[PDB]
């Protein structure tokens, strides 16, 4: 039947990257594209990319007055910065992805609706009170009565998968996640003054290690229900482009035997080939670059330390590209979720 | 009585201009305006990731509407419309525009408008007004300027350099290549840039981003005999701080053109200030911080015969577009304070 | 029957070598040559930084002795003089020599003693051998060569972007000055270089780095006619791959030079393989892993009239020195096993 | 009386930041410097620093055909990769400063002494079997009869302090440290053979995270005796010139009230004016740049989980400049370590 029409607001890092993967999409038809720039900018963007790739060498992108027409199809694009002025309704839109980072909540995300969509996925956590999907975790959480959902954060679809298979081996007391995370588009350039008052992402970004906070560990509860309460964290910002790797330091408490190898083995056992890789080899940052995991299990960094009484201190690491690990999950929840639409 | 002075804009360039006005018997910084809170404010004139920590030497306090920096305190405000400060109650003389919102005398207008008697711009204004460079022109200045420029970190550089090579051999035509830091004009990734410059719109730290410059072009408003007669173009490059300039010129001389007359001339035409001469294996983070406006690199100097008396030469010199600029922006404003 | 290929140094240039001669149904890798053990090679072949995960597509392992490719066992051996070498009873028909150790004939010669064929060394490396930039010189080639050089990544840029403009409006002189990513002669943080350099002694990715190169010096080599005319030199800075060549000539003609007949005399010249003709707005990193020798970038030409038929001309062009010279090479040996 | 004579054998990062630091010192005289180079790379590399600052701005620095000249005092320059080679014992040195990363071991570093040297202090962990000085945690074991002695890693004496505040505040049943670390010169420029077989030291050092293993967690017993056997640790080298960050993972045992703000008063009130500095401001690494404590404790940072029954996770964060922080230790070590000679 018809292919389920999607509109992309906001066509950012994680944005383009969805286009990438949509567009492919025989099930799927992007119809529309919003964002603050015209054509010409947005199709620039789209065929060079400085850490993922130059698109244009395999599909032709062409920008119009009013609209761009990669491959052959025509694709509209809107410049509205409040989301009730964006004409849903008339396309007929399904789904919109909403990646500008402002419609963070299920109010402000309403406007979609209102506008005439009929369903909308958060591309960042958006709340404590809406359906926050990690995929092959709690994607079948998900039911018709959701119209506004939440694809979590890039750290939360890399720590959640691991800290299940973590949790279901040796069961988790408590934890703390440290992530050392490649710099985003929200840090400056250079030291300037931060439009949110942080006064951390206000400093250069390529040239500081930058302590920053983050909620992945402290909502893990939203994604993983038995380890709710369970884990804090928070991030160190570095001097990478993209890719980026989440420490776990736990205390489980267990009759087995907990040594590296079991630890290992176990992770390797609840590995997967979409959402979750297992890896033995000496990988660093630019090798996950692009990988379409949403977490890769690190063997050769697991640590271990026996505290007597059937408690341990464990540390588990993996890595992920905060950029396409992330988007490739989001996608694969927005492909489970339009069963809903058609 | 010191001059008053106000700052509007307090990013790099305003920061580095605090630090050297605020040590200035001379002067005394009334007020900072910009579009955050003091807090913010405080933070970054703390801390500088490329220039140094602040910190180290100096007491910076913020209140609720100020800044208290070694016991002196500064009034802040949040205004992104010139005409809404209190610069005529404040009493204030000379307006350092350190925003590049404002490059153009008709915008800067508004600040004499609010009530100051001077403005002094932190980049190029268009052509109708004084552009200033310290040690080339800064003497054409008279009581009737009351919005000038202090030009732009590379016109800083070349011009004492051209000036030097034209006074020594006379220029036919040039060429310009700066090689440049990164700069807040450019995206941290790849994103849409609000001016719809498509180069600037990419990742500034991982790749070499040709841009566009206008320092050769209107170089005729700081040296009119070389008006006309270079053009030139930049590569943003991933460095923090520190850029070079490279002159490609054709000169045209019946005296002896070599690597050392050459050399030999930028020399003579050195001076403590401004305009310094090097001849050591320098490279760009050596010049971090320097106070010099433009440094001869006598080590990349480079001629060509020909014949006819026509050479064509390469002249090299660096400069740390944040503190050059700097030191050369203060120099002129307190110039520029004897006709207040 | 497939010509047998051994490499020798198995650094940046070799690992690229192989990724697209391993697929060449011509050609037959037998052989590799380093410094190090078998997993040491597997892991780096796997793994690239700036170059892609090589390991998504194909499986690579390591043995005692060897390395193991999709399946195909390949040799390898520790030996750093070349005459220890078992090149003749493997029957190696040509020796991609890419060391760095062995850039004159005396020095590759090892590899003919050893029992090799034919060397391509991966450099510059003397005036009494044969110098190739693919599609510029390549058809000077005869069966009596027995090495040859594949010149210099600079070089591959420069030559096809000369030749077209002086084919196009005769050089006179030219400087040239390459924006050139940083590489393995440079050091990771200050230190002492081994050769002396007190520039390459510097920290390779916080600086803007000046150095020598011999591209335009050496320019004779391959385009006689523009011998002696070109000079030039480099800037080294922190992007791991991808460079520029600007070119600033002063040309001599009777046709109308302006940027427009400049862009489309290169366009004309431009073909599919080795010289590629630009007009997006692109920045270094949009050029990685591309396969042009040389990528003309028509937004950034500029031209001035000096009068009586004399320009000052500033042309551009990109490459990847890594990928780009790597498949500038591997054309060139695809066309020289014909000689085997 | 006559001033200390001091030697150092390799013009490296820690050796020719210590310089700036020694020649100052009235208390020393420095004799001689070792390398692999001529006089001219010896000087360049003083004057100009990528991270550190440009020191020839403050001094005159001036090479000769033998030595080098700074601020008028002549200083003689040896090229001898073998120790035994070097005429210690004819000029009379007392200390050397063994900052190549090629003697670190008793053994090696003994080779200095047979020169004719009186004491040597090495710029790296070393072995077992000879002192291990953090200053202002252990350095006043050091007695007349050590000949030779070792200033630890830059961790270590980022995480010693730290430590043991942490321990003597609430006792640790284990940790787990992590290092965020800035590249150092034995990572590569770009992928290429690591002559040591490391695959990932191996890795381009300024485009990577780069996992790497660390010794100075498991050997923190050699500076703490009762932290011995405890901690186990490894680290993240980022592309960071210099500038670098500790954060301990410690389960920690007490009948006491454990929350962050116990823990930052307990880490506030071990700190002192040289050594372990105490910071609540929002500072990122480049910040800590030249600084010259050994360790800075990150109040901001702090984490702490109540597991019951007296236990507790706890996160603690100490801030270092891999290069100055050490190099200040080292140093206030070589001016302790003066008084036996
Ligand atoms: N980049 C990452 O690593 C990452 C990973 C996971 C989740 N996220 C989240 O995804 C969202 C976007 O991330 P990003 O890195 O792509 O940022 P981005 O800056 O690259 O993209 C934001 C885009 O949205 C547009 N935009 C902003 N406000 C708008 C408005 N009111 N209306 C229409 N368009 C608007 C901007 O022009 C820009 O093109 C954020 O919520 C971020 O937290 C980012
Ligand atoms: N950074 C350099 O290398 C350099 C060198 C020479 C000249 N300049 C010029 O100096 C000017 C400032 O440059 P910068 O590097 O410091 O940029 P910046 O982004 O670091 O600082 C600009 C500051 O002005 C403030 N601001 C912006 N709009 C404002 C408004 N309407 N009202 C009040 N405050 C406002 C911003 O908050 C910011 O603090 C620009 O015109 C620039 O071209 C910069
Ligand atoms: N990297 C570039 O940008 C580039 C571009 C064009 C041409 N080149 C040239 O190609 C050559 C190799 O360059 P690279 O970037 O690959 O350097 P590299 O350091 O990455 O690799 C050189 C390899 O040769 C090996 N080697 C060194 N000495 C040896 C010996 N005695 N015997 C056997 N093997 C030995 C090393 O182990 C290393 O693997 C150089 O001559 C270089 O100038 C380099
Ligand atoms: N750099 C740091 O952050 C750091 C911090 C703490 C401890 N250290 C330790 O200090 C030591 C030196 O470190 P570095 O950062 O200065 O490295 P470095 O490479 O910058 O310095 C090494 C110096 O020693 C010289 N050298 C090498 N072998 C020699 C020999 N046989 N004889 C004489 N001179 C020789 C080299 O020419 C070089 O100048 C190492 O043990 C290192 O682990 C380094």
């Amino acid at each position: 039947s018809m292919a389920v029409k999607v509109a992309i607001n906001g066509f950012g890092r994680i944005g383009r990257l969805a286009f990438r993967q949509m567009f492919g999409h025989e099930g799927s038809e992007i119809v529309a594209i919003n964002d603050l720039t015209d054509p010409k900018m947005l199709a620039n963007l789209l065929k060079y990319d400085s850490s993922q790739g130059n698109y244009a060498r395999n599909h032709s992108v062409v920008a119009g007055e009013d609209s761009i027409t990669v491959d052959g199809k025509t694709i509209k694009i809107y410049k509205e910065a409040d989301a009730h002025n964006l004409p849903w309704g008339e396309l007929n839109v399904d789904v919109v992805l909403e990646c500008t980072g402002f419609y963070t909540s299920k109010a402000k995300a309403q406007a979609h609706i209102d506008a005439g969509a009929k369903k909308v996925v958060i591309s960042a956590p958006a709340g404590k009170d809406l359906p926050t999907i990690v995929y092959n975790v709690n994607h079948e959480i998900l039911t018709k009565d959701d119209n506004i959902i939440s694809a979590a954060s890039c750290t939360t679809n890399c720590l959640a998968p691991m800290a299940k298979a973590l949790n279901d081996f040796a069961p988790i007391q408590s934890g703390i996640m440290s992530t050392i995370h490649a710099f985003t588009g929200d840090q400056m350039v250079l030291d300037g003054p931060h439009r949110k008052g942080d006064l951390r992402r206000a400093r250069a970004a390529a040239i500081n290690i930058v302590p920053n906070s983050t909620g992945a560990a402290k909502a893990i509860g939203l994604v993983i229900p038995e380890l709710n309460g369970k884990l804090i964290g928070s991030a160190q910002r570095v001097p990478v482009p993209t890719g980026s790797t989440t420490l776990l330091f736990a205390v489980v408490k267990s009759d087995k035997e907990i040594t590296v190898d079991s630890i290992n083995a176990a992770m390797k056992a609840a590995s997967d080939p979409e959402t979750f890789g297992y890896n033995e080899d000496p990988i660093v940052s630019s090798d996950i670059i692009g990988m379409t995991y949403g977490s890769l299990f690190d063997a050769t960094q697991t640590m271990v330390q026996d505290l007597g009484n059937g408690l341990y201190q464990v540390e588990v690491v993996s890595w992920y590209d905060n950029e396409n690990s992330y988007t490739s999950q989001m996608v694969r929840t927005i492909k489970y979720f339009e069963k809903f639409v058609a």
